[PDB]
């Protein structure tokens, strides 16, 4: 029963783009780290129907890399617009107690918005990983555009989880004009631009209640002209891929690092990688 465990998360609003070749960078394994748990969330269009047939290649490439490192895939779940995969080092697993469960929440009739929660237990501590997706236009349970639903929040339960992570595009944007956002970016005034970011506004409205984002030090991860580092100012620069954490039982969770991966340049959005240490 280790005192601490490490967790890496990634999310990428990747659209139609296919898993890049350099998965080690994407997962934060390129400096020799061996985290205990890894979660990968993606948002896009048509994963389920899998018309480009990227499905088989995804499995093969992720499985090859991670199985050699001693990971077991607990669950992969895909909808039309979301994917969530969770991996755990096989050595931590006990079949009797693992209680591996996943739910999908569909909030419209087109099954396009909502979320996924995958949860499991190790050392009698329960982990939950959520991703979610909301479009600007939908009628929602919160009467906001934000990709929060109480059904996806396992801190609210009578049997709440110990360690929870929410990764993806929360549909939180920077609420200022493009000119002024670009100006703040050019000055590297990240906190100044974050003053316009909607996460704090969603929290004021008691959404994402008790959920913490690690300090953001990196520039907005959208919208880029593909294969450049230049913003396309047809959209106001925004942080579209986020990692939040909390415990539902007062456990300590410590962010180790939180960064966009600016080398993945082929799409309009940059993926975001977070690293954590949890105390059981
Ligand atoms: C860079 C973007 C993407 C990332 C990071 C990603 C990640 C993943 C991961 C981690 C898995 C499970 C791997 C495993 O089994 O260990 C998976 C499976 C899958 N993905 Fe993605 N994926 C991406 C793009 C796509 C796209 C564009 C499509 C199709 C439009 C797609 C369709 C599928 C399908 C069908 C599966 C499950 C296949 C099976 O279980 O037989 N993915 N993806």
């Amino acid at each position: 029963p280790p005192a601490q465990l490490s967790v890496h998360t990634v999310s990428w609003n990747s659209g139609h783009e296919r898993a890049p070749t350099n998965l080690e960078e994407l997962l934060g394994l390129n400096s020799g780290e061996t985290p205990d748990v890894i979660a990968v969330a993606v948002q896009g269009f048509g994963f389920q129907t899998d018309k480009p047939q990227q499905g088989p290649a995804c499995v093969k490439n992720f499985q090859s890399l991670l199985t050699s490192k001693g990971y077991t895939k607990l669950k992969n779940t895909i909808t039309e617009t979301m994917g969530l995969t969770v991996y755990c080092l096989e050595k931590h697993l006990d079949q009797n107690t693992l209680k591996n469960e996943t739910i999908i929440v569909t909030v419209d009739d087109q099954k396009k918005s909502g979320g996924i929660v995958t949860s499991f237990t190790i050392y009698n501590k329960r982990f939950s990983f959520t991703t979610s997706r909301m479009s600007d236009e939908d009628v929602t349970s919160t009467n906001t555009k934000y990709a929060y639903d109480t059904r996806l929040d396992y801190s609210k339960k009578d049997d709440p989880s110990d360690f929870l992570f929410w990764i993806g595009d929360l549909n939180v944007r920077v609420e200022t004009n493009a000119t002024h956002a670009k100006s703040l970016v050019d000055q590297n005034n990240i906190d100044g631009l974050m003053a316009f970011d909607q996460l704090k506004k969603a929290k004021e409205q008691k959404l994402f209640d008790g959920w913490t984002e690690p300090q953001v030090t990196f520039k907005p991860t959208y919208k880029f002209k593909p294969n450049t580092d230049e913003y396309d100012l047809s959209a106001t620069p925004s942080w579209t891929d986020r990692a939040l954490y909390k415990s539902g039982t007062g456990k300590t969770i410590q962010p180790l690092s939180y960064n966009s991966l600016t080398n993945y340049k082929q799409t309009e959005h940059r993926p975001v990688l977070a690293k954590f240490r949890v105390t059981l």
